[PDB]
């Protein structure tokens, strides 16, 4: 009844930041300039996975401005939650700079298995709330 692959959550892994940042998926406010990484978390349940891979596309009011594509990589069964890290990055800092922006998320792997597509907001300002 429980998919093999699960795709529990994204975080948004940032010291600074007052407050959670956590999107459940079983907006967030950003100050500009604050190092944070993404965080998606996911369990394997009971087969291997292999090219676990994280596709993440960007967009601006409507239009997207980037793509970018993470190596998983290959996972076993386990009770334990996986976590994913992307590299540390930088909330851009500039009045041309600020807003929200629309990530289209997605969790893929040596199959292609659509193991989830999400959408989010990501709202940058001057200051947190």
């Amino acid at each position: 009844m429980v998919p093999n692959v699960v795709v529990t959550g994204l975080t948004l892994v940032c010291s600074s930041a007052p407050g959670p940042l956590e999107l459940d998926l079983t907006s967030f406010v950003l100050k500009e300039g604050v190092e944070y990484r993404i965080a998606i978390s996911f369990r394997v349940n009971r087969e291997i996975v292999s090219g676990m891979k994280y596709i993440q596309h960007t967009y601006r009011k409507g239009v997207k401005i980037d793509k970018t594509d993470y190596m998983v990589g290959s996972y076993g069964p386990r009770a334990e939650e996986y976590e994913f890290l992307t590299p540390v990055e930088e909330a851009p800092k500039g009045m041309l700079a600020r807003g929200s922006y629309s990530i289209k998320s997605r969790f893929t792997d040596d199959d292609k298995t659509d193991h989830l597509s999400w959408e989010w907001n990501l709202t940058i300002k001057k200051d947190w709330k």
